[PDB]
């Protein structure tokens, strides 16, 4: 029972999958020490194929209770 979100920094750059936190929850500002979409999101597709970011509060990335999960993240920061 992994639940896990998929990200790239171009929709065709490498889009990677990756765990996170049970909460739906991950560590948004410890993500950006790199880039990794560091401190902003889009994503592609198994929503409404729509360039939609992922919600930052206090320092947290987080995604919707039951929404989407994993989609294949675009990288903004």
């Amino acid at each position: 029972m992994s639940e896990y979100i998929r990200v790239t920094e171009d929709e065709n750059d490498e889009p990677i999958e990756i765990p996170s936190e049970d909460d739906g929850t991950v560590l948004l500002s410890t993500v950006t020490a790199q880039f990794p979409g560091a401190s902003g999101l889009r994503y592609r597709n198994p929503v409404s194929q729509s360039m939609r970011g992922v919600r930052l509060v206090e320092g947290i990335l987080h995604a919707p209770d039951a929404g989407w999960g994993n989609l294949v993240y675009v990288v903004n920061y």
